[PDB]
């Protein structure tokens, strides 16, 4: 009872029932509103802080992902620098090997022609030996 | 007056002035406390509303930033994969050339033997050639 | 037979059938001409091949120079590009913080508008009440 | 050997043994010198061609690398001026935002003064209100 919270029981009692009850309800309505506002405020406070925390959680989380991704990019740039050096070294090495192969092809061609030269001379000597032998086979 | 809103003008007159003042004061205080809470809640509401809008905006900025940084890593990751394929291609091409060099050395050594064999045969033919010729000269 | 005379005596030469003399003379003269021809061709080739080698090595060196230069500028440009890009990122973040501030300012100016209007209302209520008190006091006095 | 190629088998017979020997030796010696030169020349020729071909390949390789490197580099100079211009653009944009912020902070300082004035005026009304209350109830 709110009016009991306002007036002394003696002075309260000397009031008409119409007066007492009207006072009681209006005063209780004001008191009800006060508790209504405090409750609504504390309700909002907790819920607003809660929702804020959740979004604060996400931001701090993504920022961690951002710093991670940033490091990865730097790491990739390091690998790119390494691979680029490895391609250049391999490209030069392979071009030297292609030239070495070209020299070998030339050498094997040179030997092939040389072989045919000797094969011709061998045939000529056997032929020349044959004629000299053919003449001497006749005499005995 | 606030009490004039609660009670009728006739029955209000019937109250001791001391009682009216006690009631009037209590009502005004309650009314002040009500309005005081409303100001507190509305101030807190507006400020929390801005702070929430702000952190949402920060998360959006972070999210936008994270996606872009990923786009920058992805282009690096793509070029890296391209380089790796080229590296493997040169590596296999390299091995083919190293093998080709090892093959040629074996071949050129075999060629040298053939050259030596042919020249040996030629030397013997020339000896037989001179041998047959010398006796021919002696005869005629 | 000018060349054949250097091989044979004039007596042995004269007793040869003329067809034989002429065949031998031509073959022998061709041999002499070929020998001088090969020596001349070889030394000529040597000079010309060295020149051709000199010229192509010069072109190679020019191409090598051009590549090394382009490679250096390209690498140098790649670095500056990364630097400017990083400077853009930092400048963008700095600008986004101010953009957030811009919204904060909009909200604050909104809040002051309400506060001023609220205060004006309370002032109106007080002025209203003072008028009520003054008139009641004016009537009683 | 060499004389057999120069003369026909028939006309060769009319030649004395001494003459054949003088001729065959002379012919063989010169032909020997000739063939030796052809061998010397061909070896030098082949070797020089291979060495030249090598430099052709090095130049060809160098040229291809240059053309490819140039094609990737060409875009960069344009991008730098574009990025540099964008940097200058944001810098001006930055200053405008900084200016707008400094302006607003100053404005918000005026807001605070106005509110205090309003709060002051309100208090004086409450003060006059209390005076009217004191005079009304007592008198």
């Amino acid at each position: 009872a709110v009016l009991q919270q306002v007036l002394e029981r003696t002075e309260l009692n000397k009031l008409p029932k119409s007066v007492q009850n009207k006072l009681e309800k209006f005063l209780a309505d004001q008191q009800s509103e006060i508790d209504g506002l405090k409750g609504r405020h504390e309700k909002f406070k907790v819920e607003s802080e809660q929702q804020y925390f959740e979004i604060e959680k996400r931001l701090s989380h993504s920022q961690e992902r951002l710093v991670n991704e940033t490091r990865e990019c730097q790491s990739l740039r390091l690998e790119l620098e390494k691979l680029n050096n490895q391609l250049k070294a391999l490209t030069e090495k392979n071009k030297e090997l292609e030239i070495a192969q070209d020299r070998n092809i030339a050498i094997q061609s040179q030997f092939t022609r040389t072989k045919e030269e000797l094969e011709a001379e061998k045939r000529d000597l056997i032929r020349t030996n044959e004629r000299l032998s053919q003449e001497l086979e006749y005499l005995t």
